[PDB]
């Protein structure tokens, strides 16, 4: 692979990241002054525990399906194993997923795109879990401050899935393969785009796995 090959790769990338990406990013900047009301917001709070969890699995079982139709267009993932591609999955998606979330979170107001309105964190309140809702409002806030272009995130949860340290891979040296490329496209983007300072600000990768880990 060539300099202007990782181009291709990286446009690639870009390319099925926006068709996999279910919330447009126009539309979820537009509806930010579409916030919930504290009635609506009272409405959600007074549902039972086992509603919002329903509400919340499918929403976010749907975020997952996103996220592999985004994998299954990357350029290699198919050409791997099937084992491998379901450990990478398995351990992937739902980092992905927490990742994409930066999207939908408005920092101004500490809210959260949930059922076609903005809503800050008591908006969960039924589920019974603020530990896990607050640092993932944190979490979100944090990737907030970088202002993550929209290929950047593209390249960056490519880089999420496609990692050759995940334990169970079959075929480490294929996967290895695809990371160092992928390493090389998101690298040779930010030089492009003149936003190499955010590899400095980006969360440790550890700390991902371990907000997942904990998460189940
Ligand atoms: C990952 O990027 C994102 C970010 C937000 C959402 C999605 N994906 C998926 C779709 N989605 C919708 O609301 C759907 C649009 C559909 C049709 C409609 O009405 O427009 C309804 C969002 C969602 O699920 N919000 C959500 C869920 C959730 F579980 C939590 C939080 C927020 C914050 C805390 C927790 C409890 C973790």
């Amino acid at each position: 692979a060539s300099l202007t090959e990782i181009e291709h790769l990286v446009q690639s990338v870009c390319k099925s990241y926006r068709e996999t990406c279910q919330l447009r990013l126009e539309d979820l900047l537009r509806q930010r002054s579409n916030i919930f009301s504290r009635e609506e917001v009272t409405g959600y709070q007074r549902k039972s525990m086992w509603e919002m969890w329903e509400r919340c699995a499918h929403h976010l079982t749907e975020a997952i399906q996103y996220v592999v139709e985004f994998a299954k267009r990357l350029s290699g993932f198919m050409e791997l194993c099937q084992n491998d591609q379901i450990v990478l999955l398995k351990a992937g998606a739902m980092e992905v997923v927490l990742v994409r979330m930066c999207r939908a979170y408005n920092a101004d107001n500490r809210t959260v795109f949930f059922e076609g309105k903005y809503g800050g964190m008591e908006l969960f309140r039924a589920l019974g879990c603020s530990e896990l809702i607050s640092s993932i409002f944190d979490f979100s806030h944090s990737l907030s401050a970088l202002h993550f272009s929209e290929d950047e995130i593209a390249l960056y949860t490519a880089l999420v899935l496609i990692n050759a340290h995940r334990p169970g891979l079959q075929e480490k040296r294929k996967v290895e393969q695809l990371q160092y490329n992928l390493e090389l496209a998101f690298h040779h983007h930010l030089c492009k785009t003149h936003r190499q300072s955010i590899l400095a600000k980006l969360p440790p990768k550890g700390k991902l796995r371990s907000l997942c880990s904990q998460h189940v």
